[PDB]
């Protein structure tokens, strides 16, 4: 589902809340295929790598953890961190029909991304529903 | 790379070690690409889901985490635990070719694995090694 005018600035909006809230690099909103939808990043952060990308991938990497789901007793799994020694990636859904994916370095608590996400895809995935019905 | 005979049992051996260590249904050592080299389960497990795709499906799940890993100032990551609410999947790197996945339920403890995995990794690497080499 494409996002666009009004209440694509409102998921535009809570992408740049979280940079406050979580110090970090850049979070992006994605239908779970792996198109972007949109992508806001942080004033003090440097040019981003190809987003374009970037996402494609998790999406990519979708049915790549949910065919695992079956054994584990589960349709699929949401909330998922990936740290580098360095700098690491966030990984949620954001309804049924949106993928979440934010990035965050040294600069961010492992904690205070997870607590930044999970809550703000519980706000953009009321803005999915809102850009599919009505 | 393909595992057979004794350093093959060794792979084995290992693998049952840890099933006993970690209290959990089924580890698995692959090769990177997506071929299972080894299955070893649990006595008191039930029948395991065609494990014959589990694995690739890790290994389809493999550059799917690394392409990420470019931002994250990495070449890839290595140890993921992936949980469900009800059994949780480990994820992780044998040898810089071979891919160590276990399954875990509620009988396990997420930190019990955890140990019971990255060591057996790198006992396992070993092993990687010794059957391309010698």
């Amino acid at each position: 589902l494409v996002l666009y005018g009004a209440p694509y600035e409102r998921a535009v909006e809570v992408l740049e809340e979280t940079l406050r809230e979580t110090g970090a690099r850049y979070a992006l909103l994605i239908d779970r295929k792996g198109f972007v939808l949109a992508h806001k990043e942080a004033l003090w952060a440097p040019k981003p790598p190809p987003l374009d990308t970037l996402a494609t991938l998790v999406a990519s990497n979708a049915a790549a953890t949910q065919a695992l789901a079956k054994l584990l007793g589960e349709a699929r799994f949401q909330e998922e961190v990936h740290q580098g020694e360095r700098m690491g990636l966030y990984v949620d859904e954001a309804g049924e029909h949106a993928l979440l994916v934010l990035v965050f370095d040294e600069t961010a608590p492992l904690g205070k991304v997870k607590l930044h996400g999970k809550a703000a895809a519980a706000a953009l995935a009321r803005i999915a529903e809102e850009a599919l019905a009505n």
